[PDB]
């Protein structure tokens, strides 16, 4: 029960550098409101005050008019331009601007807009303001797929057959149709055929097509270096969920499976399809790829699963993402409360759920192995979401299913179902019960024929 009186003091009593006692939220929708939900309920925890950190966001004429939640729910709001969001949640200088003036210490992106511009964490940095993501020199990093290739290939991170293979840290790239056919032969198809210095990217599905492609790659943009890189045909999608703080550590959260799709239509967590032992060495994978670029807050490791057992890297997504709520509840970890703390200057092993879920005290001080742990822990339960369709929020509460949770929103309805269970067959159970109930219709009975697939049950 250990509770402070003010942020100051949590920041001092918990080894952090920095006081974050108003946030400005660049986003709406689904994502303004959970953050603001995440780390009310910790404030409320951490300083009986759920409004101890207190709220700005920006709001968009057509956000306005529709009345979205999210606005009132914040405890001040900003009027931004409409149209296109380069106009308003993407515009980084827009949002520096804001963020200077009210003034408020730290950004939250959430996902979409400018969570993934390196310019966007450069410029408020710049201007004494923190971020809830990862510095720019982390984006920058992570943000182009050669160089991120690269260093994951050094760290001993599979990665896909590529015109880049084998290289090291301490010439991935084709320059005529021939030189690239030679390396296509090497990899197979189907390749993508990418200029490093764009798009300016095209599907070779055969060598015949190389050539037309390859030459039409060359033509968009001229002079730039192309690399040639494997599509996995029929792969897995995993994702391990790793947080990071300023001191160097990152820890992995499990990760998410991607088990139906080209949006993402079902995911689970844990992912149960790979055998543990090598998810773990995922894990471990993330953990150092993380900190060789200096992540910090938290961020996804995308890999490609195959059938016959082999992963390989694909991507570091630099955000949080809208189906985290799977990771929070079978680790028991507030992510967004994780993020808001760690830009604080908190260290991992001071983040409560963090030393809960390592079977230590909540409280304790003591430091953590999170490399390589001894007895890892053990994800509670199973989750599945599945995304319904066809920055206004409608929440679905279940009379059917106390451990079922979801949302519909309008920009036609998008929105998400999230699942718990015991064991992976509770959570797909409890998941039918209420889309039957959600059909008081199209696309739940979707979703109820492929949960019912003795395929989808037995998970291969
Ligand atoms: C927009 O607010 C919604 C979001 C619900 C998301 C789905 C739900 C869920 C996940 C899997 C299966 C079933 C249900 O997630 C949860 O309840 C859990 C994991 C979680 O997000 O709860 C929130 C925090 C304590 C923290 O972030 C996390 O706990 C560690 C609280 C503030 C609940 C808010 C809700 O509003 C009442």
């Amino acid at each position: 029960d250990f509770t402070v009186a003010s942020p100051a003091e949590f920041v001092t009593r918990f080894g952090g550098d920095r006081v974050i006692e108003k946030v400005l939220i660049a986003n709406n929708g689904i994502a303004a409101v959970k953050c603001m939900r995440s780390i009310r309920r910790w404030a409320y925890e951490m300083f009986r005050n759920e409004r101890a950190i207190r709220f700005v966001v920006m709001v968009t004429p057509e956000d306005l008019k529709a009345n979205a939640e999210y606005i009132k729910m914040a405890d001040h709001y900003v009027p931004v331009p409409g149209g296109p969001n380069n106009n308003n949640y993407a515009n980084v200088e827009l949002i520096v601007d804001i963020a200077k003036r009210i003034p408020v210490q730290a950004v939250w992106a959430g996902w979409g807009h400018a969570s993934e511009n390196p310019k966007l964490p450069e410029l408020l940095c710049k201007n004494g303001v923190a971020f809830l993501g990862p510095p720019s020199e982390a984006m920058w990093a992570l943000g182009d797929k050669i160089a991120s290739t690269v260093v994951a290939q050094t760290l001993q991170v599979p990665t896909l057959p590529w015109s880049g293979s084998g290289l090291t840290v301490e010439k991935g790239c084709v320059k005529d149709v021939d030189e690239g056919l030679e390396a296509a032969e090497r990899i197979g198809f189907p390749l993508m055929i990418k200029a490093s210095e764009g798009k300016g990217i095209r599907k070779a599905e055969s060598a015949e097509d190389f050539p037309i492609l390859f030459r039409q790659v060359q033509s968009e943009i001229p002079g730039s270096p192309i690399f040639l890189m494997k599509l996995a045909q029929h792969a897995r999608h995993l994702e391990v969920q790793i947080l990071a703080d300023q001191y160097g550590n990152a820890v992995s959260l499990f990760g998410r499976d991607c088990s139906i799709q080209h949006q993402k239509i079902v995911e689970e967590a844990p992912a149960t399809i790979a055998p543990l032992a090598i998810f773990e060495f995922m894990e471990q994978c993330a953990i150092r790829l993380a900190k060789t670029v200096g992540y910090v807050s938290a961020g996804t490791v995308e890999y490609l699963y195959s059938q016959d057992g082999s992963f390989h890297f694909l991507e570091l997504n630099p955000r949080l993402q809208v189906e985290h709520p799977c990771t929070e509840m079978i680790a028991d970890v507030n992510l967004p409360a994780a993020q808001l703390q760690i830009a604080m200057g908190v260290p991992l092993h001071r983040l409560k759920d963090i030393r809960l879920l390592y079977g230590e005290s909540p409280w304790g001080v003591t430091p953590i192995s999170f490399e390589t742990p001894s007895n890892p822990p053990l994800a509670r339960g199973h989750v599945i979401a599945a995304r319904i369709t066809s920055g206004t929020v409608q929440e679905l509460n279940f009379r059917s299913s106390k451990n079922v949770w979801g949302y519909f929103s309008v920009a036609s309805q998008f929105g998400h179902c999230f699942s718990w269970g015991e064991n992976r067959e509770e959570a797909i159970s409890n998941m039918v019960v209420a889309l039957k109930e959600l059909s008081i219709r199209t696309t739940v009975e979707y979703l109820i024929n492929l949960l019912e697939t003795e395929s989808f049950q037995n998970n291969d």
